[PDB]
């Protein structure tokens, strides 16, 4: 349960 950066988006998602 976390937050990844997302280098696509530019946006953090959240992961498990």
């Amino acid at each position: 349960g976390e937050w990844a950066y997302n280098p696509a988006t530019g946006k953090f998602a959240w992961t498990e």
